[PDB]
């Protein structure tokens, strides 16, 4: 209810816009998790369909010896680091670690952790837990490459957020933070 007026929420075809900025080919573009099947499918999807010759993993592990093999055999050096993407200071080192010929032109969150549970057994460290690799560390990224040269900021939400699923609460949550997040930046004219 805004302003008298009720309103409901609900999901309308969209027909894509070919608006958006194009992507540099030489330059390195940030995927979260990307030792993970989505960061690994977002990565090859990314050095077939784009053309990126230049990658970076932000994982826990921060290894990936197959996925990093074929971006070496398709001909993209990536640069992989052993980092969670909610920690600050890790974080700050790996995004220093890019190579100053190569800056950052695109960045693409796919980090996600998934403790469901039911609001009776819901407690706020499951809460912590879920936002801080996808909600905290998508922050992280906006107020770190805020001046860098951004095309895309890719946040892997969920339908959990939106549609809503039972026993994924703070799932749900992290989702439409993540939703709000994006939201804010696009405001900005920033790219989300």
């Amino acid at each position: 209810v805004r302003n008298g007026v009720a309103s409901v929420p609900r999901l309308t075809r969209v027909t894509p816009r070919q608006d958006a900025r194009p992507l540099d080919p030489e330059g390195t573009v940030l995927i979260t998790g990307g030792t993970g099947t989505l960061g690994a499918l977002t990565a090859r999807h990314l050095v077939t369909a784009h053309g990126v010759r230049h990658l970076v993993l932000v994982s826990r592990r921060g290894e990936a010896p197959e996925l990093q093999e074929e971006l070496t055999a398709l001909g993209a050096s990536v640069a992989i680091a052993a980092c969670d993407v909610a920690d600050r200071a890790q974080l700050e080192a790996v995004l220093r670690a890019i190579p100053a010929e190569h800056p950052l032109t695109a960045v693409i969150h796919t980090a996600g952790v998934l403790d469901d549970g039911v609001v009776t057994e819901l407690t706020p460290d499951r809460l912590a837990t879920v936002r801080r690799p996808k909600v905290d560390a998508a922050r992280l990224l906006d107020e770190l490459t805020r001046e860098a040269d951004l095309a895309a900021f890719v946040l892997f939400s969920s339908a959990a957020g939106v549609l809503g699923n039972p026993g994924q609460a703070g799932y749900a949550a992290a989702n439409a933070e993540l939703d709000a997040l994006a939201r804010q930046r696009n405001s900005l004219d920033l790219p989300a």
